[PDB]
């Protein structure tokens, strides 16, 4: 057996890990399937790609182009339907009508050999004629075959009804196929349209509470899923839920002692009280989370719970499997860190003396949160336990739960990020905070939307409770604003952390990217109702951003994506397409001044000619303006932080 | 299973058609093997290669080093020894004695616990020792246990007879390696020297007759190789031996009709006289053939034998085979093309009827020229023939004779080329005549010398029987000097087409690449002699070229290749080096005006500081210079075509 076959069909992508894990898609999306392809000689070659759902049926019909002239480099895009496994083929072929039509077009005006020319092609056409299911089509080739051959009409007459568009389209559905020619099998994962797209949104519970008592329970906290819901979220992220230590608890500002009252770190888990499986007994009981799930649910909110596999030194582990953690010479197990971050309050897993134990113990935990209707999981550094571990635990998990969705918080280096993904991580934690340049953001979007998207999902966080980034530090409202419009038009999953709304933006000091009095050490109530009377708040943009993605498909997905270059470094320019819709982003990256530009559109992207004029509306105000190839914009920090405009048709 | 070890060990390279063909070596020749390898958490991780040869014995002791800060990509240079199929594989491994080492830096000095970090290294140590063969390498290792345990000694001393540098020696050729990893082995396929390194030489035998006898014999052609030998080649490639058509022979200069002592093109094979298997009989007999072959190998040279799969109209295969070509539905076969060129006395071969006769009879013709000790031949248009069909020819006959030589000449797009080298060709033509400035050469080389060397062996042919680059009609002499130094110095294998040394360089129209009065057509006697004595020949720079090639291991690969910095677009610079050989060559691309530049050396890659200054010899002329970091260069078209220079050492 040969390597290559008759026509070589080569590198077909996506491809992850050579073909050993699955390349990634949701229900609905599109994606592009690629190979290089080509033949011996100059006749042309078709190319086509055979995509098989689970039970192994065929999809439709999907001819490939070559992508770009002398590259050999063919594609075409596909669509995922249901949920599942599926796999991805690519056909190739010698073409021979198209070979001989280009002959014919030249040889019978030059009047050499056109009888033998003509009877070439009858002969090829009654090949296509049997290979034809249909009985009305097979009688449109049959009568091409008859012209062809009718030797009492002139040549080019003969040739011409082999050529009109009737014919065309029986070929171009049912082509003359030569010497067909498979790529092996390449796998597919189809998920869920939440592990692509959702608007997140991220709380501490026991902030919500009451003057009597201030501790927030579950009850309590229910009440603020209202107002998220009404700002259009459709996922509601809880930091961890369980009892938590006593030995070693911080305090306030990440200082080391804690004082009397202080509630300490969600993350330091575990005391006499429980462990992973518990309830806080200051968040209320199993029946309270029930209820608030349950509201959540009538709410259209899926909950998420921090995965944080660590444990506080009172946690019922410590005592109960000792082999789950490094102890030094003296017994004493160190503390985690992250250098020079250091945490006093927590010890981490260790893996090598019992992984059997501690897989079985993880899927227990998480299925048990999984009966109570949580299908969705942040795992809190995933890179610091292996990776193998969770390549494990997630194909056990999914292989009887396929809808429960695993989010990556790995804010680590590129080759960790990418691997956690590939082993089958439903979405990833990006970069996307340190990206606020115009350069930064088009280099780090190009990677996402590029061939990273076969295998991870991003999730735009504008922030988090460890990252307040020095660029809302320094621009304040503007610039939430900014990024506000940047996460979410640019990935179909972003989220914030509650104060973002507010413009909180005070560090714990200058080249911090920690809050000052931060909600991990203490309770933060917020005053809500004062915030929304006195419009100091974001909400309505935040609202008004997941209206505008929950009303054009084009924003709930990540791999169309492309952007148009301006005449300022402060000013950016992207557009999005799904089917017949189109979004075009304009964003002043600038929060402190106003920024005129012009707006160089690549109309050939947007599916235009050079010349047209196209009218769009900005959703942010209603505003209808004419755009074409060039077009002025001026964007004021305070009033307008961008145009998120829809192309009307 | 999973997919990820323990450590994870991702992405191995050199490979090739993700694992299913061989990357490819040469006995003696040195490579980079690179894989990404790292861990969970913050502790160290160590990496090594093992080599394996074709009896499954491991290389030596192969440690791999990070290749550039924060990628987490790792690298060491193997060397392939003799040849046949070997395979690699990537071991990754904690490595705990840099992580303790690195902790007890810090810790030491800030009085953290120090006799538990001193004790936790004493186990580690103790660890070592115990893995260790060697009786006084484990000696050194339980004293500095014993040093690390006595606490009658301060803390800063203990820890120092830990880190001695005798020590460290033990610990770099025998470190303690925790939970080792291994990559799936990738095949290596090594071949013979002469498939990446050899000069040739291309001339029609035909051509060398007498005044008597006009077209040459084998007898007379012998008499042309003590020359050949002489300018230091080692590969004498001939244009097909065998006999040649009479119906729609080519005349003079490519004109249709041959007139009646034209002797046709050589590639128009076959004759009632016989077919690939036979010698022309204008040429002699397989006897003369023999001796010639002889001759041939007493002067250090191998024969290089052209395999053209197609036919004359008069090849008994027409007849006896009628299923080997395409007929047109009047029983015509068409001629082949390549447009707009035409080639009216040739008929090409049809593959799909009869692939298994076309095989058969294809490996059964190179074997008949393998018994008269032809190892290497030139497949003249391999893009016209399946690609399957010479991947299973050059397995066949490779699986029973490894040391045959392929050399595809692919004249066609890259991925053609690409897949051609892949399926087995050992050595490949290029782009080469179509690269000419600075910037095309830098370009294409930076390519040839990266990733393709996996795959694809060059042969740099400054000229062919039908490549007359318009560099060299416009350039003359000096622009024939040139490229004979960039094809010598940037290739282990380069070519010429007799008559470049006698600067033929006439074209047969404006534009045209085609030589007037071309070899193809005609017998073309030269008058070797007198060109020798008028001194009108470039023979003594080819020979030149040849020696310094011989004498320099760093010109007998192709790897390593660094390009350096001049301030002057017609000058290119670069280096080549090998062990401690060193050779840097400075060329002038300008053939009719005289350049000066300023040459800036990456110093660092020459293995030397920024400050240092180091003595070369020009080995063109004998002169020494004493070069450091901005070195002037005068060139002289006609005097001085480039600076080849020896690092003397
Ligand atoms: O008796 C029979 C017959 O015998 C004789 O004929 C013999 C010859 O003696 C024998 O040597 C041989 O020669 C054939 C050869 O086998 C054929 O393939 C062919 O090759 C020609 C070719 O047809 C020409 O067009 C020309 O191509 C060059 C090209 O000029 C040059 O620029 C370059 O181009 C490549 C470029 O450098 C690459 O970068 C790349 O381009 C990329 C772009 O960069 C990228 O941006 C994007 O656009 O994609 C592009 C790729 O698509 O690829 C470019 C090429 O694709 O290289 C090409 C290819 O080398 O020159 C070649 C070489 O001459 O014809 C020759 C000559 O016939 O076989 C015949 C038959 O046996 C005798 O001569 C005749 O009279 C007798 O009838
Ligand atoms: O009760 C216990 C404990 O609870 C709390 O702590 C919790 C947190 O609440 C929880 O969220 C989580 O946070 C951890 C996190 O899991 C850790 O990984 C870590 O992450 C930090 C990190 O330590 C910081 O260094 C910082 O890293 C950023 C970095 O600043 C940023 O620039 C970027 O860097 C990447 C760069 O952008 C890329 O281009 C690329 O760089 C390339 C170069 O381009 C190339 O040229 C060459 O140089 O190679 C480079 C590759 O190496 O990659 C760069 C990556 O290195 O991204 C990094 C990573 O995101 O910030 C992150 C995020 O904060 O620490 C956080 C915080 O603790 O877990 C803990 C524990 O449960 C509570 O806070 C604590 O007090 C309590 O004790
Ligand atoms: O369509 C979105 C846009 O709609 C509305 O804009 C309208 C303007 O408010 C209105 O004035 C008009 O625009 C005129 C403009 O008034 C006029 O002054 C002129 O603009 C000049 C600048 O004055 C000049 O400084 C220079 O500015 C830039 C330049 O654009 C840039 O390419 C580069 O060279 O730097 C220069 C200096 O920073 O040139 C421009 C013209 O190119 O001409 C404008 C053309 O119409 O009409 C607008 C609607 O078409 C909204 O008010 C606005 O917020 C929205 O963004
Ligand atoms: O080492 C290899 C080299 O050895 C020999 O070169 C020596 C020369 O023979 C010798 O004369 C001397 O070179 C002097 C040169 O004589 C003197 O004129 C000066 O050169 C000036 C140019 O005159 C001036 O036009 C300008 O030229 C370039 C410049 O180099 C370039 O960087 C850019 O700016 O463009 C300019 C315009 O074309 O500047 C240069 C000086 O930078 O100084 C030279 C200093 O050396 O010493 C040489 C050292 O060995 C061989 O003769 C020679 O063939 C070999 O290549």
């Amino acid at each position: 057996p040969t390597v290559v076959g008759r026509i070589p069909v080569l590198d077909v992508r996506p491809v992850v890990q050579r073909g050993r894990r699955p390349a990634k898609a949701v229900t609905g999306e599109s994606f592009e399937v690629s190979a290089t392809v080509f033949r011996e000689g100059h006749d042309a070659v078709g190319a086509n790609v055979v995509l098989r759902d689970p039970r192994g049926r065929p999809g439709p019909w999907t001819p490939m182009r070559e992508l770009a002239p002398g590259t050999d480099r063919w594609g075409a895009t596909v669509t995922a339907g249901e949920t599942g496994t599926w796999s991805y083929t690519v056909e190739a072929w010698g073409d021979p009508v198209t070979t001989w039509r280009h002959h014919a077009r030249i040889k019978i005006p030059a009047g050499l050999d056109t009888d033998l020319v003509l009877e070439e092609g009858a002969r090829l056409y009654e090949r296509a004629a049997a290979d034809v299911p249909g009985r009305e089509d097979r009688r449109e080739l049959l009568a091409a075959v008859d012209a062809l051959r009718d030797e009492s009409r002139p040549a080019a007459s003969r040739l011409a009804a082999a050529l009109t568009p009737q014919v065309d389209a029986v070929l171009a559905r049912h082509p003359l196929r030569d010497l067909v020619t498979s790529s092996d099998p390449l796998p597919l994962l189809v998920e869920r349209e939440r592990a692509l797209y959702g608007a997140w949104y991220e709380f501490f519970p026991r902030s919500e509470g009451t003057p009597h008592t201030p501790h927030g329970t579950f009850r309590t906290a229910a009440r603020r899923l209202p107002a998220i819901a009404a700002m259009g979220f459709d996922v509601v992220y809880l930091p961890p839920i369980h009892p938590i230590g006593t030995t070693h608890r911080k305090g306030r500002n990440n200082t080391l002692s804690a004082t009397g009252d202080d509630v300490g770190v969600p993350w330091a888990i575990g005391s006499p009280e429980g462990g992973h499986d518990s309830i806080h007994p200051a968040l209320g009981t199993l029946d309270d989370f029930d209820h608030f799930v349950t509201e959540a649910g009538k709410l259209g909110l899926e909950i998420a719970l921090d995965f944080a596999l660590q444990c506080s030194p009172d946690h019922p582990w410590v005592h109960k499997h000792p082999e789950w953690f490094h102890h030094r010479p003296d017994g004493t197990i160190a503390h985690a860190e992250n250098p020079p971050k250091k945490y006093q309050d927590i010890y981490p897993i260790a893996f090598d003396a019992d992984p059997d134990g501690l897989a079985t113990e993880t899927v227990r935990i998480l299925r048990h949160w999984m009966d109570h209707g949580v299908r969705i999981f942040r795992v809190d550094n995933p890179h610091t336990k292996p990776v193998a571990f969770w390549e494990r635990v997630i194909a056990d998990i999914n292989g009887t739960d396929p809808d429960v969705i695993f989010l990556a918080a790995a804010f680590t280096r590129p080759a960790m990020m990418a691997t956690l993904a590939q082993i089958g991580f439903q979405q990833s934690y990006t970069y996307f905070t340190w990206r606020n340049t115009k350069q930064e953001l088009t280099e780090y979007l190009t990677e996402l939307s590029g061939e990273a998207a076969s295998y991870m999902r991003p999730n735009f966080f504008a922030n988090t409770p460890d990252i307040l980034h020095a660029y809302l530090q320094h621009g304040g409202r503007p610039a939430f604003e900014v990024r506000a419009v940047l996460a979410a038009t640019l990935s179909p999953t972003w989220g914030i952390y509650s104060g973002y709304e507010l413009c909180e933006n005070t560090p714990l000091r200058e080249g911090s990217e920690e809050y000052l009095d931060s909600e991990k050490y203490q309770l933060k109530p917020r005053d809500w109702t004062r915030a929304a009377r006195e419009g100091t708040t974001i909400a309505p943009l935040v609202t008004r951003l997941n209206t505008i993605r929950r009303e054009n498909p084009a924003l709930r997905q990540l791999r169309d994506l492309h952007f148009h270059p301006t005449d300022k470094e402060e000013v950016i320019a992207y557009s999005k397409r799904q089917g017949s819709n189109t979004v075009l982003v304009v964003v002043n990256l600038d929060p402190r001044h106003t920024q005129e530009a012009t707006v160089s559109l690549d109309m050939p992207q947007l599916g235009l000619d050079w010349h047209e004029s196209v009218p769009v509306r900005d959703e942010l105000t209603g505003e209808t303006y004419h755009w074409g190839r060039a077009n002025y914009v001026r964007l004021e920090p305070g009033r307008t932080p961008a145009h998120v405009c829809t192309v009307l048709r």
